[PDB]
């Protein structure tokens, strides 16, 4: 199960080099040279890596100092053949965004949040990115009267339109993707899930330039079905980038490697992702636990990629199994896929097969045969 | 704090006439004649009532029996003077809806789901209903391959589109509201939150006919901030209806009387509804606990309207207090409604005040003053 | 993976005989006679069955047909070879237990709660039962003032103290087990987790006759690690019985097939039970979903024993693998099993290897090797 | 509503001097002087303060700078009257405890965490502390095979036995209090709830010197009822200490100021604390957010004591209302205090008022009048 560059396996600069700075602890790991990150990930069969601004260039560094990091990072990508499918902007680490970036109560920092994320859009496009991600972790509140949510969404819509107007002006080959999260650090984060994010996009001035960037743990932090949420994002056709990791239950944002936590949800996710034809990157926004040294760093990195391919093979033979194909026909997934009343509204009203002469008891007495179907989905995951 | 018909308080027949039958118990109170319940809320001060079709006419009743129950029900509303603002259909009780109604795996049961809905939509217009609520409690799955999520949404859009074509072909002054729910009775219900519903509406053929009907307990079942959900629903102008009750955490849908559970979330909800000019019905989808009698089902019902009205007084006097206003201004609540960059994108880029000449240390050093503000909101809530 | 009577699998009568009644729908399947349930459970490979006070005999039946139901069941146990390891009381269902059984507010129900329970432990002794289970599904309240939970625990202690008195008086070889559950149908259930139950045991008059009966789903309704709670129960030596089912997320009690939901928690559980040599019954307290016919409830019942045995094979080969034991050496699982201060306290005070001359950074720079260890367990779980 | 030292209000050194450094951001506030915090707290009405060993005295400082940090602080407490009722050991921040303190997988660091706790014990007793808190927030793991919980509970059982032997050896009058937390920083924590801790204490060799220190937020982080959890500790008589904060829903440990979050659970807590006669310190383990400057952290701590005085005032007026006293008797809370069967087990058997002649129908038809009681509690709290 060793990965190939055509797997589109991307990471970030914040994934490893996390140092393990826990809310209740200090650092444990070494500050990873942004160059030496892209080494091992190329040596581990990955394709591409992502980054924030402050992850690549130090905060406050001037142009020719910033330019010195971009060139050192450019030679590393060209020597190892790695790409950069996505870039981001840091709007949470610095204490200036206590009340958010695009939705801050102060107007000064709101305009500073735009200039900071605009200078980065130029860097994102000049590195061959295919999507720009915006994570509004600081956009939230702890008390009620501290933020009018209608006014904050007025500013978030105004901010995204300003960005979309900028990319259309410069003609960059890019599209945005909002990464939702229900809470942390704020008591409640604005646009907390894929549904809240997808609805927000449909009001933006140029909706075709925006998508969603769901992450496994974030939606599982609200008790929601991630394979169901990805399906709604795919059904709307607004799935531009995906963060993969593991998470158990409703707790703090634990960024375990992909495969850990909800293993069944990881199975159905890779099943839906490959069956739908998603050809974007398989990004991993995970953190190796601070329990590890500089040798368990890449074991967690290679682990989430080695996992992804295992469930990919088992979910493929699950759909290719003829015995399961008949169990899906028993579950009547042959129906459900064909239209309900494609004969029209008037034809449905005149049809008594749907009302007067519809034997309600016979249809109700038919078992859906879901258990025998789900057990076959089980045995394919373990191997039997 | 006595409720009046001016407050537009409606309740519903299944609410205060609930069996008391939970998954581990039989019935405590007897069933109620729908007329008995109508006289009842009229004496307390309710303005309207809502109902499922099976709550007014019993399932499997012929024409003469379904047309003798409406007459006794019509005479009750003509006497008490109460109106029917909302109506819904029952597609979860009968064992023919184990797999669902609009997204059932069986092609024939989906049509009866629409034939039973159309018959009740046609009668809702007779009683002067102006919003028809749809709650898909059985639209979902408990295992992965048991339901194609993209195909299920393909049938729910088709379902919803043909009844929008019906109400327009009939000229009924009626729109639709979607009641979202994350789980229960199914393991994972499609369109779980109000955002997933709002994202689903703008893919329908005529999005102006359909809105969201949020309920307190449902959004709190996903760990979400309910007053944040309505603010986004009001932001899109799709708060066609609302259901008011209580919930104490991520548990089962208990549907206790409004005001109980998350008391602070009800204060912020009643503050947002009144301050936004919402004019729809304030309707309680609550179930009195099975431990009560027939004198306790209306001591709890009266507690629903009172808990609202005394919260309406504490929230009004809060935002009307002059001391909270500069306390609000100290939190820069006025600068949040101010447009970030109404000067244009070209003016924002040429303004180095928002970047190089921006002092991030001085902007980060300000105090926000949220806790002094939140304590004033705690004082008006408690009466101190 | 065919189960044998020596695996000692147990199935409740209500388990596969659940007609499918949730708070939103009617029944789906027929009523299973207690006789036919035994013969079908034994053809699949089970070892014994479980019954409630009202699952074997109907409520309010005369003592003539009471012995008939027993003798008619007493036809099917000897003629089959199945057993009855566990018996319990049905102190819910009936409206008499609106507020509870042993901790009701009315003494009317508290005394009847005990007379009904002792009436069944006489039957449990005749059937050779070894563990009598009590589940306080109705003990609690939805409001704060409705129950002085200090006086309530005084009544659970009062009721449980005399139950062990009747057992010690009749010379029965019978022990008790507490089934913890956090919520549903009550708002908050007394003794919500295993720990609260174990603590309640150490305050009763005879803590020797009382243990716990934890269910994998009841503890996961509070986000707790179920393999952790079973480990504490085994460390205290009080795991008299165990309930096996499935549940994914903090929601209503789903009672899914074993292995469904959190499969990782199911893997580390079978690994824990087989490591400590737990020789009790593998009792499955699950409910096949309402979507199944009668053929679906047995393929699901067989699936419970099916995936326990497959998890038993992977967990055994995991710890019996040579390269896994060497990873436990790198993870230092040796030292946690070694005594900390076996040399005494005064030697601990005179040892500077544990304070002054203890290298802080050289001990903090070591890697725990937890992730490479966990992927080794993941490759064994998936059979890679 | 201004508090006095008679109210025993204490605050943590880490509470108001939190600096704001969180998972997603750098520090916001300046580091406060320990001598300053006590001045500021005494002029607000507080009675005492707490401290970790690394909070009062920085890590790695000399023995000369040690008592320099201790003396000037001691001179501050006696010059203003503040005491130190509580103290605890820091066993989480330094990367040495990245696997844990008492139950670390390496023996050399297990003995180190003990030799650090006994030193702060010598100081805690010299300053006049009455309790000492041992919260093992780094006890646990994230993978299944990383921690053998049975052998880990042996190392914690061995740990507390040593420190309890040291207390009885030095002649100190000091008792321990375990502060339980479900999750964070580790995936799953050992002894996650109050019950898990209480059951762990009864196994310890000298259980008289050990109790619980429950946190309001820590218990509802698993959806548990905190007023239910305190009175089980009050039942066992092991509530040596308690922490006051706020939390809204199952998520990361917010620790808002007391009053915020579950306002109703905060009401029922001080109601039980006053009725049960709690004389321990009303300690606050809250953290004012990043948003506040220095003037807000004192207003937040001021409202901390303010919300306790408001709730205690309305809890006393609730249980002293003549109308509530009769409503509690209509709910038959008085019969909950009466013993179930004080006449003996034989009389329980021979009395058929509790069985054969018991009116099961008339007893179930009685209402508990819980809703009217809960409304009176609402009206008393909401000033009506
Ligand atoms: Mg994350
Ligand atoms: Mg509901
Ligand atoms: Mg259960
Ligand atoms: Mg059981
Ligand atoms: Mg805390």
């Amino acid at each position: 199960y060793q990965p190939t560059p055509e797997d589109r396996f991307t990471f970030g600069l914040w994934t490893v080099g996390w140092q393990g700075r826990d809310p209740f602890g200090d650092a444990t790991r070494r500050a990873l040279d942004p160059v030496e990150t892209v080494q091992r990930l190329a040596e581990l069969g990955a394709h591409g890596v992502t980054f924030h601004d402050d992850d690549l260039i130090p905060f406050g560094s001037s142009d020719a100092e910033r330019e010195a990091h971009i060139k050192r990072f450019r030679e590393a990508l060209d020597a190892t053949g790695m790409k950069v499918p996505m870039a981001t902007t840091n709007l949470f680490t610095h204490p200036v965004f206590k009340d958010g970036g695009f939705t801050a109560n102060d107007r000064d920092v709101r305009r500073y949040a735009l200039r900071k994320t605009i200078r980065n859009i130029d860097l994102a496009a000049e590195l061959g990115a295919e999507v720009y991600v915006a994570w509004g972790g600081r956009e939230g509140a702890e008390s009620g009267a501290a933020k009018d949510v209608r006014a904050a969404l007025d500013r978030m819509k105004e901010a995204f339109d300003i960005l979309g107007e900028y990319v259309t002006a410069q003609g960059y080959n890019l599209r945005f993707a909002i990464e939702p999260k229900p809470n942390e650090p704020r008591g409640d984060i604005l646009l907390p899930t894929v549904g809240h994010a997808l609805a927000f996009i449909e009001r933006l001035e140029r909706p075709e330039l925006y998508g969603v960037n769901p992450e496994v743990g974030h939606e599982q932090m609200a008790g929601l079905n991630f394979p169901h949420g990805i399906a709604q994002a795919l059904w709307a056709g607004k799935l531009f980038h995906i963060d993969l990791n593991g998470q158990s239950g409703i707790k703090y944002d634990q960024d375990l490697r992909f495969g850990a936590g909800d293993l069944r949800a990881a199975f159905w996710l890779v099943d839906l992702l490959e069956s739908a034809g998603y050809e974007g990157p398989r990004h991993f926004d995970f953190k190796p636990p601070r329990t590890e040294d500089l040798d368990g760093v890449w074991a967690s990195a290679a682990g989430c990629m080695r996992n992804y391919l295992i469930l990919k093979e088992r979910s493929a033979a699950f759909r290719a199994d003829p015995e399961v194909q008949e169990a899906l026909r028993a579950a009547r997934l042959d129906q459900l896929a064909e239209p309900t009343a494609a004969d029209g509204l008037q034809a449905l009203l005149a049809d008594r097969t749907a009302f007067e002469d519809f034997d309600v008891d016979a249809a109700a007495a038919r078992g859906m045969a879901f258990e025998r179907l789900d057990q076959l989905a089980m045995d394919h995951l373990l191997g039997a």
